[PDB]
């Protein structure tokens, strides 16, 4: 190769992302140990679906089966986004209202577009809807200009009559971002149903953005993960089930945030996104449109 590995950037779930050098540029190389072949094959099949060339989805370069028995590593080469992920960005920066609006609209744009069935993409073919299945601020990367890029499709599932998937399990996502349906183990293998599970998680990602924005007044608090403040960064299926399902709670929307006309309307939108009733949640496309028209306020 002229592929030259440089440094570890992210420790992913089933794989590990290296900054790497290719030709005169950088590329991200995710390395799967050989027991995670089926995450590498899942993830490469998603990237290989028609119409996945899109400004707000991570871009695919190559998948390499580096060898034969017991030596085999599985490499997946995508574009490298130096600015990194949204969660670490939020960890170290407080963002402007224009930046929030831009990351919110491009992030819902890339999600609505993942979610979208496109009868035909020229030279390529049918793009079915795709549910992410692990949507979170770790999995939203950021361009130089803060444009959102969705990443990490190792759990994504296509809704394509006739091309079925492999083993698809019920509770596969990061626990903190799990819709109550999911926590309770109750999930129809239907497109609308999975989409709405993604939308509950984008709701919490929106919250995270709002929580580190300069909100024309009060001080801005240090970044926390959804529910890190209520239970832990981690604690289990059982505590989330209390706080999220039984007691009905969500990350606090601060009173003083409501005195900004933009943030007031974005929080209304968040609350519809993370509604207990799955059927009451907005689609990604309706969030993209909302965000656009709030910017315009
Ligand atoms: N985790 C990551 N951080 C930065 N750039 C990436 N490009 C692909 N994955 C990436």
């Amino acid at each position: 190769g002229s592929l030259q590995l440089l440094e570890i950037k992210a420790r992913g779930r089933f794989g590990c992302v290296w900054k790497a050098q290719l030709m005169n540029d950088f590329v991200a190389v995710k390395i799967f140990p050989l027991q995670d072949k089926q995450s590498w094959q899942s993830e490469r099949e998603i990237f290989s679906t028609p119409g996945m060339k899109h400004e707000n989805l991570l871009q695919f370069i190559a998948a390499e089966k580096r060898g034969s028995n017991l030596e085999v590593e599985l490499w997946l080469i995508t574009a490298f986004h130096d600015k990194g992920s949204l969660t670490d960005y939020l960890k170290g920066n407080i963002i402007t209202w224009n930046e929030l609006c831009h990351v919110a609209e491009t992030m819902s744009r890339g999600l609505s577009y993942l979610h979208e069935d496109v009868p035909w993409c020229r030279g390529e073919g049918h793009k079915p809807s795709i549910a992410h299945r692990d949507f979170k601020s770790k999995n939203v990367l950021l361009k130089s200009d803060l444009t959102a890029v969705l990443a990490d499709f190792g759990l994504a599932v296509r809704f394509e009559p006739g091309k079925p998937p492999g083993d698809t399990h019920g509770q596969v996502g990061t626990r903190r971002y799990m819709a109550p349906e999911v926590l309770e183990g109750a999930i129809n293998f239907q497109r609308d149903a999975f989409l709405r599970i993604d939308m509950y998680a984008m709701g919490l990602v929106l919250w995270e953005l709002v929580s580190r924005c300069k909100a024309a007044d009060g001080p801005v608090d240090e970044y926390m993960l959804p529910f890190e403040e209520e239970i832990g960064q981690h604690p289990s299926l059982e505590e989330l089930q209390e706080v999220v399902v039984h007691k009905k709670m969500r990350p606090t929307i601060k009173d003083h945030w409501l005195k900004h006309p933009g943030l007031a309307q974005l929080c209304v939108t968040i609350e519809e996104c993370w509604d207990h009733d799955a059927e009451a949640r907005l689609s990604a496309g309706c969030v993209e449109e909302r965000v656009s028209l709030i910017r315009r306020s």
